[PDB]
């Protein structure tokens, strides 16, 4: 399948970024997205 | 609660998305965003 | 690190936003980002 899945998942405040390790190939791909971070 | 679990995470980089698989209703919603994808 | 694991992973179809809740500090902080949701 072209989706594959998410192994791990960070998420980063001082980039605004997270980011998930794919289980895909040799294992060094990632999705990585804008976010936003905050304290509710 | 109008928040609802995510039970599956994948993310695709022929399409550039993530789409989360939710517990609700009928079970076939999901969540997807536009993501980037890259080897590190 | 300065990414962390996100502990809870939930999305709304009223917002379009998902929520990750974050293993970092007094428990408190999230990520939030915009979101498509729909049935497939
Ligand atoms: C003691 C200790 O240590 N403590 C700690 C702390 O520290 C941390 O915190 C952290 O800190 C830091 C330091 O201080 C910081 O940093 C900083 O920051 C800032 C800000 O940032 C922002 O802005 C910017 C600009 O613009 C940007 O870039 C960024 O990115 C940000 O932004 C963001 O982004 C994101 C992404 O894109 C986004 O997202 C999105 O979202 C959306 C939504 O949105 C909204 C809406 O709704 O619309 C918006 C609005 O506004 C809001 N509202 C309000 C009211 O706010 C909303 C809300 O929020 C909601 O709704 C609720 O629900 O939202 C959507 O969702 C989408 O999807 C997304 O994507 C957002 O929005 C944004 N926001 C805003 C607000 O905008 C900055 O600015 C700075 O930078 C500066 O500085 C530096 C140095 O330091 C440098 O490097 C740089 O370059 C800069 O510089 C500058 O430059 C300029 C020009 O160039 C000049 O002019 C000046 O002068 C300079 N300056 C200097 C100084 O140099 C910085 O970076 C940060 O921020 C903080 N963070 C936080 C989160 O807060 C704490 C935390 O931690 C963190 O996290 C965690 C988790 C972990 O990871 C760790 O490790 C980290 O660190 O912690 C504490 N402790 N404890 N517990
Ligand atoms: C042998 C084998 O097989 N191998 C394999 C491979 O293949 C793969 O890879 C893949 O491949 C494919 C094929 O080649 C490809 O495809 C292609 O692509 C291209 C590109 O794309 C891009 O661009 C576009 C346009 O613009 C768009 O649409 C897309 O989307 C993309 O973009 C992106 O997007 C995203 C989303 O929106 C974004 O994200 C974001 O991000 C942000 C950030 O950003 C940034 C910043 O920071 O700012 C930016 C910058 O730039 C950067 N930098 C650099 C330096 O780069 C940054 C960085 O990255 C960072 O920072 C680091 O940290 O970033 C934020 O975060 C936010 O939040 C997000 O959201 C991003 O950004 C973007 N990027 C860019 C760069 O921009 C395209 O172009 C193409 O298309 C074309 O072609 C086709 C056919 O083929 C067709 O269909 C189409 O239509 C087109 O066509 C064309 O058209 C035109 C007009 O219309 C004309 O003109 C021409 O001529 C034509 N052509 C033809 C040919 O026809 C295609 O599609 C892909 O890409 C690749 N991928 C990757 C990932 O690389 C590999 C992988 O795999 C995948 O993944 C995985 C995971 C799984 O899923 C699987 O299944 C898949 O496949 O693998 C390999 N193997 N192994 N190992
Ligand atoms: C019986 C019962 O109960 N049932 C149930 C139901 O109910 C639900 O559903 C729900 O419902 C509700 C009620 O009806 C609704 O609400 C509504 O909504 C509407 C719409 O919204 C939309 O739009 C808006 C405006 O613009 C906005 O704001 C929002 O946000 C939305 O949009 C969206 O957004 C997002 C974020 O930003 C985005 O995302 C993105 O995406 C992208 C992509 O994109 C796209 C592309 O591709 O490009 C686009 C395109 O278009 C598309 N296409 C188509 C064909 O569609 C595509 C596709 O989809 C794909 O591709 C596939 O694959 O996509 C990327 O990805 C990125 O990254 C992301 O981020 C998206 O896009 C968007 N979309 C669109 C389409 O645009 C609204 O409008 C409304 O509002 C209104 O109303 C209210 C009241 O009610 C109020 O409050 C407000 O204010 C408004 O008002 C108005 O105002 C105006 C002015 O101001 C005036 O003029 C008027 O008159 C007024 N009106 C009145 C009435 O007042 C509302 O809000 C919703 O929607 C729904 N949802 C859904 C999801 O569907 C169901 C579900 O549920 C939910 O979910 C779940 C999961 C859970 O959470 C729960 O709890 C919830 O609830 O369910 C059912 N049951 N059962 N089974």
């Amino acid at each position: 399948m072209a989706p594959v899945p998410v192994t791990k998942l960070v998420c980063d405040g001082d980039t605004y970024k997270c980011t998930a390790y794919l289980d895909f190939g040799d294992g060094r791909w990632v999705a990585q997205w804008d976010t936003n971070v905050f304290h509710t």
